[PDB]
């Protein structure tokens, strides 16, 4: 039968959760019935999956050189069938800020920001720094644009400790921004095929807080997941994803992010919904095979 | 024994043919620049064996499909060897129109006006209601998948253009004609290049003769567009211009080619730097 390759841990900040999401995977498989092998990153070259035997490709990475676009690209030129978006999609949603550009001209609901590259920070002087952020008030968020790691960022609650914030980010990417601070929940919505699971409220402790159902009314569940799918459609994923929004105090949801190659382990956000929808670890880790473009 | 240079060229795109001389021409302006260079047609050797095969920098010189999109520049990425020109994200980006515009227009970039459709809602949208949609932007349209074109004329001819333009992505973008003439705009590291008029009757005016005040919007201009797609290394910018003197972004393209002929190296002349000495500030901006 079909010989399929799990690509697990690799060489990104999540590597661990990355071999616990491929272990995963791999038994759901198993238990489905498929033909699976795990194959760590790190050791095996992902260049020779072709010249190896295998016949698909479940992509169970996290970060730098798994949803990037790059191992994406890599199977497009061994014409490997493989799960989750394609090479732009998923390029494209480690950019925060190309992923903000492309979302507000299409009318979808951010945040304001402004962003900064390396070379304007060095260029200009600290108080020219707060006077270009002065209009999103206080207190901001320093996200560097590339990361998805939790790496360089830091609430900033006055203006002086703006450039501290500033320098940290800039030792992980060329270019930063900074959000105005939304009070939260954070509801995170699991996309299938063309299928949306239900959604997720997550929240900080008084370990991180997390439940499902969300409690979102009904009338407000469609309206996140319409608008979830158009997050997602806006960028040109498929197989498979989680959309991450953000609400404020008003109860307006703000876009966040979409990841293209989720966490899998049993402690994990789309399994979570996955078992909300009615489907198994196994059955739900199956069909995202079975889409497999 | 220094850097062992790949020029990477040919391949079994539409372009193979313009692909050839590119190489060839890089290859040849590269020898004349002391790089120790060497032609890999892209037909016959997999790319993924340039590291095993001991080469150490590669020179992109393919064109559209497995050359501009992305997916060589990730085959590039994890053999870790350095490369020409933009990376994963801008690379696939810019074969994207829908896309592209977007964050333009998100940037307060010109583009030329255009309504899009997604698969979604072309399945629920009433042949009628479709129409609808379009009409402010007037006939003739150009119907084109953002990754199949046809010129619409008629409002009863648009849903068989649609059908057809579905049939090769997700996303479909109408456009409204626009006059032209066009032009075209080199960016090499991060300086802007004369720019040069296009125009069918086909000719290449370089200078593009147009004004000074011009010539500046249009150099702004192709570099905001050039930087909000994070291209690097160098490209070229497509720029068509109305009736009345504005002009409207259309697309980046990140691996133009390089025969002797060619858009860049021409704007290149006239900015005053020999092809070989072109090929080899590309080739020392490997990324």
């Amino acid at each position: 039968a079909e010989k399929v390759a799990v690509l697990l841990g690799g060489t990104s900040a999540e590597r661990e959760v990355s071999l616990l999401s491929g272990q995963a995977v791999l038994a759901g498989l198993k238990e489905a019935g498929i033909d699976a092998y795990g194959v760590d990153t790190k050791d095996f070259p992902v260049t020779q999956l072709k010249e190896q035997g295998f016949d698909k490709v479940f992509i169970a990475l996290h970060g730098r050189g798994g949803e990037d676009g790059t191992l994406q690209g890599v199977l497009e030129f061994l014409q490997l069938p493989y799960t989750g978006s394609g090479v732009m999609a998923s390029a494209l949603t480690m950019d925060k800020l190309r992923t903000k550009l492309v979302w507000q001209a299409l009318g979808l609901p951010i945040s304001p920001y402004v962003a900064l590259n390396r070379q304007q920070f060095e260029t200009l002087s600290p108080e020219e720094l707060v006077a270009c952020v002065a209009k999103l008030g206080l207190p901001l968020i320093v996200k560097p644009s590339h990361e998805g790691s939790s790496v360089g960022m830091s609430k900033v609650d006055h203006a002086s400790e703006l450039q501290k914030a500033l320098v940290e980010a800039f030792q992980h990417d060329s270019d930063v921004l900074i959000e105005k601070w939304l009070s939260g929940p954070e509801f995170t919505v699991a996309i299938l095929g063309d299928e949306v699971l239900p959604s997720i409220r997550i929240q900080p402790p008084g370990k991180t807080q997390y439940f499902c159902p969300s409690g979102l009314s009904d009338e407000s569940e469609q309206q996140l997941a319409a608008l979830a799918l158009q997050a997602y459609h806006a960028l040109d994923c498929s197989g498979w994803g989680r959309v991450d929004v953000m609400q404020d105090r008003d109860g307006h949801f703000y876009l966040l992010e979409v990841n293209t190659s989720p966490g899998m382990t049993s402690h994990s956000l789309v399994p979570m919904a996955a078992r909300q929808y009615g489907l198994s670890f196994s059955q739900l880790v199956a069909r995202i095979l079975m889409l497999a473009d």
